[PDB]
């Protein structure tokens, strides 16, 4: 995350790290068996921790749990990060509590204005900001007509911007399948951009208000 401010611990209790030695993407708490994340972050397996806030120390709410599961998206195409989003069974339910609690998926596609969340332990493209420690940004969701403009052709009906053109403020790599919160729900997964918090390029995320189906069918398996 670029020019955020640290997130206050715990204070996205669905934020959750995915770790193969070394956190490499972020995730999002659905409900205790399921976890949301970008489906280029995708690997047979991998290590859901959960409860963390500095990510190289313990401080007693993380859990950690192994996948048992990982679903792409069916259209998922590496070519464009088209439909970049995936699903992860965990091996055991999570033990939910203040620490670890799941976001409700979207009830309705976000309008463009609307301010978000977006947190992680990616970039921060800082010497003061402490990236071990989960960094929080607000960001509003652009318009397509922006979207395409910053990206002419490369945006898909399963992605939308948010963020800035100013640039100076953005989610980054690291940060990548992590959560995108407006109005209590999870509105996106983080996925692409040029560069980050670079004027013109804004945040890609995935759209997954347009996926609610895909969503709850896989998550009954
Ligand atoms: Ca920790």
């Amino acid at each position: 995350i670029v020019g955020g401010y640290e997130c206050k611990a715990y204070s996205q209790p669905h934020q959750v790290s995915l770790n193969s030695g070394y956190h490499f993407c972020g995730g999002s708490l659905v409900n205790e068996n399921w976890v949301v994340s970008a489906a280029h972050c995708y690997k047979t397996r991998v290590e859901v921790r959960l409860g963390e806030h500095n990510i190289k120390v313990t401080e007693g709410s993380e859990q950690f749990i192994s996948s048992s599961r990982v679903i792409r998206h069916p259209n998922y195409s590496s070519y464009n990060i088209d439909n970049d989003i995936m699903l992860i069974k965990l091996s055991k339910p999570a033990t939910l509590n203040t620490y670890v609690q799941p976001v409700a998926l979207p009830s309705s596609c976000a309008p463009a204005g609307t301010m978000c969340t977006v947190s992680g332990w990616g970039n921060t493209m800082s010497s003061t900001a402490d990236k071990n420690k989960l960094q929080c940004l607000n960001i509003p969701i652009l318009s397509y007509s922006d979207c395409n403009n910053s990206y002419p052709g490369m945006i898909t009906n399963a992605m939308f911007c948010a963020g800035y053109l100013e640039g100076g403020k953005d989610s980054c790599q690291g940060d990548s399948g992590g959560p995108v919160v407006c109005n209590g729900e999870l509105q996106g997964v983080v996925s692409w951009g040029y560069g980050c918090a670079e004027p013109g390029n804004p945040g890609v995320y995935a759209k997954v208000c347009i996926f609610n189906n895909w969503l709850t069918s896989t998550m009954a398996t």
